[PDB]
């Protein structure tokens, strides 16, 4: 396995590791299924090309 | 804003970021639009441990 950087604004950093660290998931297990949805679907909630 | 260190295995990371970019989508923002729906949400689609 590998490690990748991330970069967000701390304060939505803050609520959302705050919420995942609550019930109990890592915030790396999170982001992991993440990628599976996205790989799977390739398409996103929002799929901006920014 | 800020860094932070994620580690996925990297067969699973080539999918994700495939189909991200092809989309025209930067990983940096997905996982930003992701940390936006866990912070929102509270619960996540599966929180599976495998």
């Amino acid at each position: 396995m590998g490690s990748i950087n991330l970069r967000i604004d701390d304060e939505l950093k803050a609520r959302s590791y705050a919420a995942l660290e609550k019930m109990g998931v890592t915030p790396s297990e999170a982001l992991r299924l993440m990628l599976e949805y996205i790989a799977d679907n390739e398409r996103l909630p929002f799929k901006q090309t920014l």
